[PDB]
DNA sequence: CAGGATCCT
DNA sequence: CAGGATCCT
């Protein structure tokens, strides 16, 4: 909200800096968050020229760690403060090159990954259309899975691309989703 | 600000004839559709606020009742306001007090009254007991496997006894 | 469309 | 225990 606007390139340099610097405390132990479990989402992934904030999705190996990842987040040698922080969303105000920016951290479990990536990539208008179409065929789609009568629909997929095509829609790269 | 029980009762009495909503038309809220709930109904000597449940004749009016609430002969402001809860800061005498307005549909009335009467500790026990027999109780109804359990009850007393619990007057619930 | 964190009810 | 309003995501 109050955070400064970033250029796409500014955002990419922040993500790159953070890729090696995130960690969390787990019952005392300090566990590094692997760069490969950090997916850049939001307008940055859609490669928009200006961004209101930086959105990172964190992929967590086991459900037991959800309690601990965002609520005990750490960033090596970066000045920041917490706006709000639960298990699924944490909003930080970070200091970067003498400016204050909003950094949004989200968590997905490994089995949720492609649904999460699809959700947090957006844009909002695109997701409303996609979900409404699935709603007319009696499905509910969210960031956790595809559902039918409050029951998980177990799709045999791994990637976002595979998800979208399994949902019965045309795949477009993030940049071309409107 | 904190109220005595009697202060609270005089506020409710004043408001009983003064609530209305728009909606183009201005519709009076009947005193008989206004139930005092919360610690006032439990007759606690001191209260943190005044809680009133408003009973709505039809579901189509939910959109309009609290979101277009009006009070004749009173100065106030809205804190927050949705279809189910509206919180007002009212001027009474020479003081500011919190007034909480809740809505229940007619078919929900006894569930709402039971919920908003409390106290919280009592409701947690009651609901946990029903949870062990696979029911869910809330302010809207009694449910089983995401299906409304159609008890044909009218009053709160009838509800509690139908739920299989001992009826106690609000003052003695704990 | 769908859901999350906060601070309540 | 179970859920609501606000302002986000
Ligand atoms: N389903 C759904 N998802 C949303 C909604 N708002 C945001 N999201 C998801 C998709 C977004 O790409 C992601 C990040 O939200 P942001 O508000 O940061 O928007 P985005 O990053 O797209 O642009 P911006 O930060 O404004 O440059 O969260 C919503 O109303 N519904
Ligand atoms: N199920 C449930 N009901 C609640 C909860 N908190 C409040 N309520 C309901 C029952 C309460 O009697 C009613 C009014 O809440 P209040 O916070 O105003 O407490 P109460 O009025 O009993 O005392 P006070 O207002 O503090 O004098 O709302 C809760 O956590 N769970
Ligand atoms: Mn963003
Ligand atoms: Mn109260």
């Amino acid at each position: 909200s109050g955070g400064g606007m970033l250029t796409l390139i500014q955002g990419k340099k922040i993500v790159n800096h953070l890729r090696s610097r995130l960690a969390f405390e787990y019952n005392g132990q300090l566990i590094k968050i692997l760069s490969k479990n950090i997916v850049a989402v939001g307008s940055l992934r859609r490669e928009e020229k200006m961004l209101n904030d930086v959105d990172l999705l964190i992929i967590v190996p086991e459900k037991k760690l959800l309690k601990h990842v965002l609520p005990n987040i750490r960033i090596k040698g970066l000045s920041f403060s917490v706006k709000v922080c639960g298990e699924r969303k944490c909003v930080l105000f970070i200091e970067w090159e003498k400016k204050t920016y909003q950094l949004d951290l989200f968590t997905a479990l490994a089995e949720e990954k492609p649904y999460a990536i699809f959700h947090f990539t957006g844009p909002v208008s695109y997701l409303i259309r996609i979900r409404a179409a699935l709603k007319k065929k009696n499905y509910k789609l969210n960031q956790y899975g595809l559902f039918k009568n409050q029951t998980l629909v177990p799709l045999k997929i791994t990637t976002e691309k595979e998800l979208i095509k399994e949902l019965g829609f045309t795949y477009r790269i993030p940049k071309k989703r409107l």
